[PDB]
């Protein structure tokens, strides 16, 4: 059976018989804006994130997915086509597939997504599973509160003894792309300017390399405003040097207290405490000291040691607080997908073609 | 032969060849309220007070027994199944059993209870015995007035020279569970709130730990309203501190003068005097100075020294009054059950299978 | 004398010489989140529900009161200041005032509330009265069971011949704000999203306009899933149309069987039957057929005709059941406040300054 993590930002896919994905590519569809001045194939009508990442510049870049909701399904179907035929060389009619989505999403999403997945690609069996549950499979726990944070979605789910508290789930649409745009908007403080889609991938790669989360933001500010040498240099692809300072932390720190973005919500530590405070009074002792981090934007160095200091300053004292931040968080959800796909007891739960032929797309409910 | 104290509140069981029970667990059956988000065996259809006490939170809690009357027999049969197979590891067809009940109860109770006990578990021999009689066995007296007070039932039986006066027995359905709910309803005076079954066990454990009976309630009220330091603190399972004051006594004191509950009856001291005043005129001298306390809710510190001062203020003077409050009152009825089960002369009194095959369940009468 | 209904949600105030309040405004205090880019007076340090309702967007909105308990008294004192000086144009030192509260509340509330009311505003005389009693004044009955349901509190009080049974009162913290948040959490099923305080008032006004209570919820569900045209459209303040269907009832219906919210209590019909079953056996015949509904969230169309069908299915047959749902339920408690304030025989019951100068704030007891 195939496991495809159509999370936002990049697609990750492979077989359930493996410990890591076989494909990891940036989910972009890119289209040329200039005509072919010399005869050849070298100006295709469209490119997908495998090759559109390197032919950027002459291409505009648009994602099929935003805030975890698919905006144009033809781009997504093109990406699934690339994942099945071009990358894993596999006929989708041969293999069952399971697909990930955010916990709360417009229900029509699941309906269209399955209608495509086995009316067009005619896959034999299908199942949709929420990412936070799959992350626990990857950790192998049965009690815990999972936090996920990727491109444009953050959410949390409490689970105890394998039971989720659906009244205690939260979304918080703050992570990633809304945080890259802040880097774009703060980096113009130095003077550098970045205006276009292909040029944004530079700012993304900057953020993926030159970023750390301060444990005491006020004192890092007081240090970087001193004579301290804290800057590092980045070479742009044309050879222009970039120096970054007073910014390597002041970007990711806006994941906490997101009033810097004018988002009037509570932040990641607040919504972690405010999710545990929705659970029953004796569940707190076992969700505390089992906080599990997941997903790309949890990868900055120093996250866990700040988050722990924030929660411990906020939760009632005389309670053990531990944050389970493993490595490989980027793949955690796919690993758990491979696990759940492999468990023999789960094999009765797939929606088969026979069910959909009776019920149609609302069988997902 | 087995002795099982299926009194209300918690089940206590063991062999007659012992001085204390081998099992003591809260008689609860608990059921999940949330569907399964994660795969496993870890969510049985039902749990019993051994594990439902710790898996509370994810469970609703319902007792099979209320006011000493069984409300749902399938929950009780599940508890007997747990006591025989799971807890005492004993084949019920091997051993006779004796079972306790309240003195006055709907007769259909005894009928169903024995029908189950040796039509289903097919026990070889059976007997039902009233708790107050069994308590005298535990004290070893043959003259006395016994008071019992447990989860939801209080009653009294006078016995002289081993004879009970059935015209002088009283029930008074005031103890225990109706007194925890009053703590729940008075503790909201501080501001704390407790709404649900699992959360009530916290208030029960509070009551089991932070309670004392005032000898001069009016003066303890006048003291706690003074500058006196009289509060104590309880840590909830989440680490929230609770402070309790002007309440640690004002809860159990409602066992006397139950007009605080709007129950228009007389109270425990009144119904003790009003039971002795039903006995013959020369029996008073020997029921006085042989008052025997029994059952859980007689365990609060200061009970006996109040009760003596109340009865002595009410009974005619120039009479010696003594209250036999031993330790181990919690087990007293089970101890007496073990005694009566051990006496060889009693061994002719069990109802055998041969009797029931003639008479059916009404053979208990 | 003034009558101020400082119930939760919105403040309603006026003179006892009137049949309806003179002020009705949403009790919000709002504070700016942005520094001044343009010169003027137009950004006060704080605003109150008169103007903070229209300057929302640029304001954060916080209530002083939640679950009927005041959380920050300075916001409340600011609201009382606005009601006396700014709205009713009245010197508080001239007039006695009576104030409403929920039946069970932390006692410190009444103490602080009166300390403020005539240590700061220096009112000459003061009295606190429970809302359910005041509702009977508005109906003019002397026997009845009153149900109240507003912003964040529901409770019930039985009264017979003008006497309440304090052992039979219940709170049930389910109404209103916990039911708007459910609309926020169910409306994301369509795809629309609402994240912030000012934006929540839109969902509240939706609920106040596009809501009805189904008499047979299962059949309305079966109808809305058909081809039936049952949706209605709401225009947002920006002109975005919203269509709502299969939801206009599935929100308020969660006031019954609140397991949809994961609140493990019984619901409004259950706690109405379970309150009458605490009264004496001959009172039932006269509390039945005098159930009186009160307070805002009882205003949905179809409530009464469902509630009657629920109670009649549950109460013993051959009993007349009638629900007294008058119009003007929103003002009922204030009307009764005006009545009780006007009765000359009541005029001895106010706490005067002379009493408080001896007793301090606990004179309310
Ligand atoms: N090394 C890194 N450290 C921190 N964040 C990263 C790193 N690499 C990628 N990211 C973040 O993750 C995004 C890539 O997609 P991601 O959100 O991880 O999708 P998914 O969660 O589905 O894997 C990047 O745009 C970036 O915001
Ligand atoms: N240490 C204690 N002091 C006072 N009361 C107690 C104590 N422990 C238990 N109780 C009361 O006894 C109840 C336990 O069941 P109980 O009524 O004793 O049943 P039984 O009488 O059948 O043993 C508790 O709910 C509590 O009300
Ligand atoms: N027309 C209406 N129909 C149903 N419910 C309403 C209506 N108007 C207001 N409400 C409910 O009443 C709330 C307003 O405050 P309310 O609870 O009535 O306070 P009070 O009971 O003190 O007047 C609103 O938030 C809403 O939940």
């Amino acid at each position: 059976a195939l496991v495809v993590d159509n999370g936002s930002g990049m697609c990750k896919a492979g077989f359930a018989g493996d410990d890591a994905p076989r494909a990891v590519f940036p989910s972009i569809v890119g289209r040329p804006r200039h005509q072919g001045v010399m005869v050849g194939m070298g100006q295709k009508d469209s490119y997908v994130g495998d090759e559109a990442q390197s032919k950027r510049g002459i291409l505009t870049l648009k994602y099929p997915i935003e805030h975890g909701i698919v905006t144009n399904w033809d781009d997504m179907e093109k990406i699934w086509h690339h994942t099945f035929y071009n990358e894993l060389r596999v006929a989708p009619e041969e293999h069952p597939v399971l697909l990930t989505e955010a916990p709360l999403n417009p229900k029509a999403n699941r309906e269209k997504m399955t209608q495509i997945m086995f009316e067009t690609f005619n896959t034999p069996a299908m199942y949709v599973a929420i990412q936070a549950v799959l992350s626990l499979y990857a950790s192998g726990r049965t009690t815990g509160i999972v936090m996920d944070s990727g491109d444009g979605v953050t959410h949390t789910v409490p689970i105890y003894e394998g039971y989720a508290l659906p009244h205690a789930i939260l979304r918080l649409d703050l992570a990633g792309r809304d945080l890259t745009d802040y880097l774009m908007k703060i980096l113009t403080e130095r003077g550098y300017s970045f205006t276009t889609t292909a040029e944004r991938e530079i700012v993304r790669d900057i953020k993926e390399k030159l970023c750390y989360v301060a444990l005491d933001f006020e004192q890092e500010m007081a240090t970087a405003a001193s004579s301290s040498s804290l800057e590092k240099s980045y070479e742009l692809p044309d050879g222009q040097v970039i120096t970054i300072g007073n910014e390597r932390f002041r970007c990711p720190e806006a994941l906490f207290q997101p009033s810097f973005l004018g988002m009037e919500s509570c932040g990641i530590h607040e919504t972690t405490f405010n999710s545990i405070m929705k659970c029953d009074v004796d569940i707190r002792k076992d969700l505390y000291a089992n906080t599990v981090l997941s997903g790309g934007t949890t990868m900055y160095p120093g996250i866990a040691d700040r988050m722990q200091k924030e929660i411990t300053a906020l939760a009632p004292s005389t309670m053990k607080i531990k944050i389970i931040a493993p490595p490989e968080r980027k793949y955690s959800v796919w690993i758990g997908g491979s696990i759940l796909a492999s468990l023999s007891t789960f094999q009765q739960m797939w929606i088969s073609k026979q069910e959909y032929d009776e019920s149609g797309p609302s069988i997902v409910h």
